[PDB]
């Protein structure tokens, strides 16, 4: 058969390109680098939808440079989505997201992400030396910098007990890192990238008490003077956050510090009373 109408001019290579899965986001022509100053974050009246329910509805907030904002709320509320949007994994249908006064949709995605450290629920380990796994944070970094990141992340000492030190093959085809060593690797990667903003999605598993306390101290280290948004599962994170947004069905139903949320007696307070069990 002879393809007719518009079909005679269709480009098959374009049809195969459109079949691909993560169909993603474009830099707008002429976009320059994010001019990052101190990492102030702003969501103004943000709306977003994956499908036919709005996932996020009129979501507004600010994170001042160096402050931590915790997202909490029921499953499916849209917490993780918020981090995704700041990374510009997706575009928003309305409203505006800014870093230091600049629409994140109008700078290069490359520069945007160069200033963001993502600490994910769980850690991709590559089939590579422990040193190259850390260097993943910033590929051009010196060995000295890898060791400094590892030192700050609390993993240097475990690594020195490995049979080939920093050269020890890890991942699937290498030495098994413990669950705690893997988390520390993600931390070391982030310390090495040295971003001005951290996006932290807390693991919903936990390790033993003393390890959990150690990892939590190492995380608080990486976040301490960086603007941070955390999807918070741990009560200690929320207690110590500079601000908490309580999200329910895509809407920020309440916000403030821990103590002010408790004294408000609303949904957060209900959560805290329930976990307390007095
Ligand atoms: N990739 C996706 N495609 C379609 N819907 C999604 C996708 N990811 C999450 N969702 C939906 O968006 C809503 C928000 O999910 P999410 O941001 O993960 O919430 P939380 O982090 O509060 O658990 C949920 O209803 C979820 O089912
Ligand atoms: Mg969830």
């Amino acid at each position: 058969l002879v393809p007719r109408g518009s079909h005679m001019f269709i480009d098959m290579e374009n049809m195969f390109d459109l079949l691909k899965e993560e169909t993603e986001v474009k830099d707008l022509p002429g976009a320059g680098p994010l001019r990052f100053q101190k990492g102030r974050i702003e969501f103004e009246n943000v709306h977003f939808s994956y499908a036919d329910r709005e996932t996020l509805q009129d979501v507004s907030f600010t994170v001042m440079p160096g402050q931590t904002l915790a997202l909490v709320g029921p499953s499916g509320a849209g917490k993780s989505t918020i981090l995704r949007l700041l990374f510009r994994f997706y575009d928003i249908s309305s409203g505006c997201i800014r870093i230091d006064g600049q629409d994140i949709s109008q700078v290069t995605q490359a520069s945007l992400r160069s200033h963001i450290g993502v600490v994910p629920q769980d850690t991709v380990l590559f089939n590579d030396t422990i040193a190259d796994n850390i260097r993943y944070g910033r590929v051009t970094a010196g060995n000295d910098e890898v060791e400094a990141a590892a030192q700050a992340a609390g993993i240097h000492d475990a690594i020195m007990a490995f049979p080939e030190g920093y050269r020890t093959q890890v991942g699937e085809r290498g030495l098994k890192l413990s669950g705690g060593e893997k988390q520390r690797v993600a931390i070391a990667r982030t310390i090495l990238k040295a971003p001005g903003i951290i996006l932290l999605d807390e693991a919903t598993s936990a390790l033993d008490t003393s390890n959990e306390r150690a990892i939590q101290a190492s995380l608080a280290k990486v976040c301490a003077n960086r603007t941070t948004i955390v999807v918070a599962h741990r009560l200690s994170t929320v207690v110590n956050a500079d601000q908490i947004l309580v999200i329910k069905d895509g809407c920020i139903v309440e916000r403030g510090r821990h103590e002010a949320l408790l004294s408000r007696g609303g949904v957060y307070a209900d959560m805290w009373q329930l976990q307390q069990g007095q």
